[PDB]
């Protein structure tokens, strides 16, 4: 996974931003994108990998998510915003160590990632307490996995990291700044006396007394609880740096491998959801590491990139500022490889989600949104030179379109009687000429694409 | 497309500069050099493309022009001179982005490319009033591209650039100035309230009003309605780059693919008309990235080139100040592909045009200039090396030529009882000249070409 | 051609130098070294290409000269000492612009390099009244090329450069300078009221009145009427930037290709005839761009050499100072491309020439200097390497021998009743030397080679 | 011929040291280690290539020497020290030029290095002397080759170099410096009247007369009389760049090209004699011209090493400081290619020499250590890589081997009431062992290398 954030002062317009690349272990995994609302969510949890049994609030919120079709291994709702307009996202894999390990070690019939914006992105009203609730469901049931998750609502933007079986930390984001986190623990210099971080009550103790910390003052989170690791050169600050280099160019030097790029960072200019978008769809572009470009063969694979054949989802949620409350969370979704589909901007203010991206099942169906994508995708990587052109101008010609019924859509909230209907009506739009780019988009590619089939010989007359 | 304007105090002669490459999507397209005399013009115009339907003054002026000789798609004049001696050329084509096109989409039967110098060029007096002409037609009938356009006179020289479907904004090239303009939006640092700008008369608030600023102090049109993609980096950026190392080397960096070059440039030192066409032409000579040099295959094919297969006309307008009105105005103009062509100073002031450039049709003829050029070029193209010294000599021979012709005709100016008889009988003379000298080049080529041809075999004795 | 100029206070023995590589289209056209005395010389001249006819005075003086052995194109005295000790040399072909020819064209029936040696070398006594000479007869009779003609005495040395049909320009060389000529116009920062220059009287008013100054400031001939192109950066730049790199490594930057080299310079040391004659051989040893060197082919043949295989003659005139003026005009000469030849002192103060090197004729007869040098350095062409090491050796016993039989006869020269005679069996004794040794050379050559031959097969016992 | 020059002041032990590597044309010339006693010295001598005839003093002392085997050439003795403790080495072959060369020819029956040992070292008793003497015997019968010889005593070391028939200078190295001096004129800043300077009492004179000095400024005696020619870039400064390097690393650039590199050095630390040999050995080890290396083709081609299969002797001779006079002499000297010999530090002071050094023919025989020798190396040089670590351990148990048989022999000094008795066994005792050990590594390398021949095919069990 890849996750970037962004704070209400550094985005072009004013709002939070939150986005995970959700990738996962095999290619292709069909994801659907669906609303839970308080009537169907469970008051007693069990989770399907660790059979962590959780009794839940009774007073859940409606929220949007995007669980796996298939449910062999649970839910993973992997992302979503609630009706407060808290968003969540769960989780980025990170790193950890032995030394924290065997003080704290994982636990079995913990929490993991299956589970975790289940439990708790219905019962929480700000992004603090996303954060508190998740601390506390960490201390007392434990997890099996290292994690990053990210909370948000229209004022603040928070990252925690699970540390051992039980222990946590949790930074805000300053509000004009970002963050760009791979599968590697992120926080870095931490502050026990700011009042914008939050940790287990015995984090400092646990690091004091058992001799954990590596330097010779402060406290570095990663440093102490985390990797800088060999493999984390190639797989995981690569992405960091390409990031950084795109939104702080003058602030980054030109080492991919860099082992301490800043956790946060602040940009050299606004940052718009195309541009978070851009980033998540990456593969080195314009450098010897692009799998698609001009380098060698060893460098060309040298690096795990942003955008990947693994890309199961990507969302970007928004909680904008500029807006009524009832059309200001934004649940921006698109499916498999970033580098041939556009992120949607639906209304999390629905009760329901539309058929092309809600109804993805094990059966392979061009007609869901998921499974096109996941094609274009794949055709578009035989040969992406010959592809890229017109990638780039459905890019330009979707996200128009998208944005134009947004704002057509936002010009006439005032006095809508029935705000979800009004608002399931534009997702229904929104996801129509999606679907409608899409198709056209793979169509005109294998249009051109069989012209230039192996499988051909012409008469040049 | 690509376009180079040149202020009056940055030419070597005192003149004004306005030229673009006209290049289309075919590689050819035959071109005619036609003046349309005021009874020739439409007072009730309708396009081909898109089917706008335009009231025209019943007034229009004199003005040259090159149009298509297949007119399946439109007229499509591309650029011209008035008899007031204003120049007018459209379009560079540039970019957009999906949060200016959300708020002003495109209007699919408004202006185009197709149509714009029909409906601006003959009814303005000054480069000022063609901006403000294009400015309120842009607003009455919308527009369905992104568009570059440049005006001039004896005076001024103008951009205006097109955004979404009704705005615009113009700036005023300063006297001592140049730009070089591919095929992304140009105009940078932005003064609403200069006497160098024209806009839109609610372009601040459109940006203001709806978050479209992405800097955090000031206006930078580009930046907020314009792109910085990876295509720039390849497509665009590395022409405006190589004109401004060859015109300002001191003020410019070695990385070609700079997203923020200047808009406004000041070179080293007067600017010819020969130097235009020698950037008009190019293919970034001594670099790796050189199609026809030693670069590797990737290298050479990274880049667009600035001469090109699709060159269909190259015109350089330009306004004269150190002689009488009558000859003031000359349409530098040639054809195909401008490695292997010259450009030729036509009057403009003229009733009609040379045989060899006014009678292209879609039938193949190597009498005419357009075929002739063309036919030129493609052979260059297959060894160019071989063919280079040639084409060196070619062009100081046919444009000291050309020289002596005006010099000799702007020399002998005073007390013509017919203006437009004696300038016809100039531009024949270097119709014919420039026939004969692009006939013995082609001549030569073939002469010495056929002696190198594979299906050879020589007795070497 | 290439030309190197030093000034009496930059050699190492206070001489005045002035030489030039007559390089030729073809590769062989056999040369003559001849003395033209007064009886001989027309006084009623046409010249063969333009058939120009020129008057010329009845007082000529004698004169040394390196006529064509085949005359079907006219003479091509190229460059000799007079009996006033004045040298010249004509010509280096230099470039033009279109703006200038277009104001001054060329004239078909004028003057060229065929001639300008035959009508201005035998009626001046010295350098200066050569520049006039030459200045008056560009205005009177025209020119068809663009040249640079150089004119030395005891005293000064001077560029003289054409310009269009009838203008000049002509800079007297710096007492301790140098300068390295190629095929390119030379003449840089120009200060018509300076002592030290010579032109045209009309030249500023020309430039000034005509818009040719491409500058902001001052006045720059070269860039005013000359190139800057790219054929300028691989075939003409080079060869200035790498003999100034050899005189003035501390003042010379690391690209070959620059426009803006220095015309006048100043080396790091006093100049030899063996430093000039180096230069004038060479082909950028020691780096990527010397043919016979270690680079990559398109490297290997990206600039033109100085030493080349159409290397007629090189000649270095000088007009001594140590010694009584009998003995002060040397012509140093040598036929052949320039690696595999040495350059030979004759006085010029001699009524004939000798045998081995006044008698080709288009047969081909190793007997004869022209033919032998020319086989000598083909054969050396085809491994050079391998044959270099006996060419150092010659050079520098070949040398030895020439500078023993100057020295001798140089300290012999008092007290002489018949200077001429004297001067004459110098000559043949020198003469006998170089082809004895450059005989030795080859024949070492080919007894070595052959062993190396493809066709062998040898037991190695 | 390399050679490497150590003042007493700059020696890790106090002693002076003079050096060379005596190279011939062929790859294999044996030599023999001699004693040439009194009554065997010649008085009346003649030499075999130039028949030169001297008269020689009736009062020779006795001196080592190194005599070719083969006497078709004359003697080459190459290098000794005499009964006084002088040490000299004569030659290495240096350059010249045309300039003097034209002033002052060879003397074809002159002296050469086939006689230079023989003629001077038995008659004098210091370093100055012996410089002295060349000097008068160089005027009295002239030279018919460019040299460098070494003298040295234990206060001095001297270098000179011959120049032309006839003339000569000489310094005096300072007593805290070295030099590394290859086949090209070594002396720069030259001051006449240094007491650390000698030279012909016209060397002046003939400059200063004859316009032979090329800078503005002082005497350089190599820029004078000297070359800087292409050849010496490869063939000869790399030479000098790379023991410079060695030595001074932190005063010397990178370009192994340099002209200008200095003649008298200080090095960074001490000198030893391992160092000398060191660098006598050398191949550019570890840059890309290295033979051996990692190099292409054409770097690793490209220079002349110094370490070279023509090696015949090498020899360091060193009087030193720290002993009584009767052991100050040491005749350091092995055989054939460096890269797989051992220096063994014979003494001077002895009236013959030990057998397996001494008795080398024209008839190869492996028991004795010319043809030893030259048999390891040339097996070496087919895989160095595979050999390296061999001759590495042999060489430190070699030398190891003999500096404790040195140290023990000076040791016991005192009282032995017959010298040469002494040292003869000694030198009967290193010359055993350095065959033991030579014979040993031969062995192992035979052992080795047959297990790893092409022809071969083993089942792996
Ligand atoms: C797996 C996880 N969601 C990433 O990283
Ligand atoms: C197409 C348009 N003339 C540009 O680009
Ligand atoms: C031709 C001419 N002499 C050169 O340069
Ligand atoms: C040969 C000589 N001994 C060196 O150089």
């Amino acid at each position: 996974c890849t996750s970037i954030l962004v704070g209400k002062k550094a985005s072009i317009d004013g709002s939070t931003l939150i986005s995970r690349n959700d990738d996962g272990h095999e290619a292709l995994d069909p994801q659907r994108f669906v609303v839970v609302n308080p009537e169907d969510q469970p008051r007693d949890y069990t989770s399907v990998i660790s059979k962590v049994n959780v009794k839940l609030p009774d007073d859940p919120q409606r929220y949007t998510s995007i669980p796996n079709s298939i449910l062999t291994n649970g839910i993973w709702p992997a992302a979503g915003i609630n009706s407060s307009n808290v968003a969540m996202s769960a989780t980025e894999t990170i790193t950890t160590n032995s030394r924290v390990q065997g003080l704290d070690p994982f636990v079995e019939n913990g929490l993991g990632e299956e589970d975790l914006v289940t439990v708790v992105l219905p019962y929480v009203k700000s992004a603090r307490e996303g954060v508190k609730r998740l601390g506390s469901l960490l201390e007392e049931y434990g997890t099996y996995e290292p994690n990053g998750i990210s909370f948000a609502d229209n004022e603040e933007v928070w990252w925690l990291e699970t540390i051992g079986g039980h222990h946590w930390a949790a930074v805000r984001i300053p509000d004009d700044a970002y963050v760009v986190a791979p599968n590697r623990m992120n926080i870095d210099q931490f502050d026990f006396d700011s009042d914008d971080t939050l940790c287990s009550s015995d984090l400092k103790d646990l690091i004091d007394n058992n001799n954990l910390n590596p330097d010779f003052e402060n406290y570095n989170l990663r440093h102490i609880f985390g990797s800088a690791s060999i493999k984390d050169t190639v797989y995981n600050n690569p992405r960091t740096w390409y990031g950084q280099k795109f939104f702080s160019p003058d602030d980054t030097a030109d080492d991919p491998m860099e082992q301490d790029l800043p956790f946060i960072c602040h940009a050299n200019r606004k940052i718009s959801v195309e541009d978070v978008k851009f980033v998540l769809s990456s593969h080195f572009e314009n450098t010897k590491y692009d799998v698609y470009g001009s380098g060698s063969q060893s460098d060309k694979t040298l690096f795990r990139p942003i955008g990947i054949n693994r890309n199961h989802n990507v969302h970007i949620l928004q909680i904008r500022n500029n807006v009524p409350t009832e059309i200001a969370g934004i649940h921006w979704l698109a499916y498999g490889a970033n580098t041939f589909n556009t992120v949607v901007p639906f209304y999390a203010n629905v009760n329901d989600t539309p058929v092309q991206y809600k109804n993805a099942t094990g059966k392979f169906d061009l007609n869901n949104m998921y499974w096109l994508s996941c094609t274009t995708a794949l055709l578009g990587d035989t040969d992406y030179d010959f592809y890229v052109d017109m990638r780039n101008d459905y890019e330009l010609d979707a996200m128009s379109a998208y944005r134009k019924i947004q704002n057509d859509t936002d010009a006439d909230i005032s006095g809508q009687k029935d705000i979800e209907k009004y608002l399931e009506n534009a997702n229904k739009k929104l996801a129509d000429v999606a679907f409608e780019k899409q198709n056209k988009l793979l169509g005109d590619m294998v249009t051109t694409g069989s012209n230039n089939m192996k499988l051909r010989y012409n008469l040049n007359d």
